[PDB]
């Protein structure tokens, strides 16, 4: 049965609610982004209207084989009508195609559903500023003060400098980047751009990237592994064993690997500045763990919510345990007392 946190009250709308079969009373199913926990249940067998961004629609058609008749793409930053209700999709600063949805209810209530997001100050100067938002459905992935991380830009600058140095020292070194879903494409795109290369990958991953509306993409990526000095592999294969095996496959064209593992947070974010990062090394393979997040830090989340001043918050992440719900409720009350709403 569909949870209350996936229903928009006073409409027949749901958000990210595809794993429950037919939801009784639902006339329009929104999909915030193409991550499998959110699209779970969608397939060529789905026959109700799905509303989403253009990029998400491209993925639904080509990767999941959802029939075109049921895909309803909407543009961003544009007031649209769906089933007699005014809605706006906003960029979520998550993965490609990911949106937040603003619902303008017939009774006059305004609801923001963030989907998955990485809060940013630029959101305080969007259409959200034009009116009061009463209810917030919030991505609470990192809703605890220990979760700090660097900016995306600091992480990219580190990755670019690291790769340029290693390949200038050894022109026969290969760079490898791990991946398992869409998101975090700037890691590999920026390293390839500094090295004057295309990015090589599997046919399945190339197909995915060709759905993302990236300008000039044919100049940036290829399925010809041989021609390229930045390669993508599944995250699972970024270990000494998998990287040695891969080096064997390339026809001795490279004698060394430098690899990146973009992660979420792990325990050592608590001490180590990006400049201090050092890799794990075994012989001619070195691997760097880099904390590249597409979710809000605690401080980013707190800033956004204290700016928005919602009357009610409904979390969408870590809601399966009481302990987690209680802890989140405590932070929400702190933030409200501090900021005066
Ligand atoms: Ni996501």
């Amino acid at each position: 049965t569909c949870p209350f946190y996936k229903k928009i009250p006073g409409t027949g709308f749901t958000v990210d609610a595809f794993q429950y079969g037919v939801v009784e009373g639902c006339t329009a199913y929104f999909l915030t982004h193409f991550h499998s926990d959110h699209y779970a249940g969608l397939s060529k067998h789905f026959t109700f209207p799905v509303y989403c961004s253009e990029i998400t629609g491209n993925l639904l058609k080509n990767k999941l084989h959802v029939q075109e008749q049921y895909i309803h793409p909407l543009p961003l930053d544009t007031e649209c009508i769906v089933n007699g209700v005014k809605v706006v999709l906003l960029d979520a600063n998550h993965c490609p195609g990911a949106v937040m949805i603003l619902f303008y209810l017939p009774n006059g209530t305004v609801i923001l559903h963030t989907g998955d997001f990485r809060a940013d100050p630029s959101m305080e100067r969007s259409l959200l500023a034009d009116q009061k938002v009463h209810m917030l459905y919030l991505d609470t992935t990192y809703c605890s003060p220990e979760y700090t991380f660097p900016s995306q830009q600091e992480v990219i600058r580190f990755a670019i400098n690291t790769a340029f140095e290693a390949v200038t020292l050894n022109p026969h070194a290969l760079v490898v980047c791990g991946t398992y879903s869409i998101g975090k494409e700037k890691v590999f795109l920026a390293i390839a751009d500094v090295l004057g290369s295309k990015v090589g990958m599997s046919q399945e991953k190339y197909k995915t990237l060709q759905c993302l509306n990236i300008p000039e993409i044919n100049s940036l990526i290829t399925t010809d592994m041989c021609s390229s000095l930045v390669h993508l592999l599944p995250m699972m294969q970024i270990n000494f064993k998998g990287l040695q095996s891969h080096l064997k496959k390339c026809g001795g064209k490279y004698n060394q690997i430098l690899a990146f593992r973009p992660t979420g947070w792990t325990h050592s974010n608590k001490f180590t500045r990006i400049a201090d990062v050092i890799p794990q090394t075994k012989g001619n393979i070195s691997i760097y763990g880099i904390p590249y997040s597409e979710h809000s830090s605690y401080l980013e989340m707190k800033r956004f919510v204290q700016w928005l001043k919602p009357q009610k918050i409904i979390p969408t992440v870590n809601v399966g345990t009481w302990k987690s719900r209680s802890t989140m409720e405590k932070y929400f009350r702190e933030w409200k007392l501090e900021a005066g709403y």
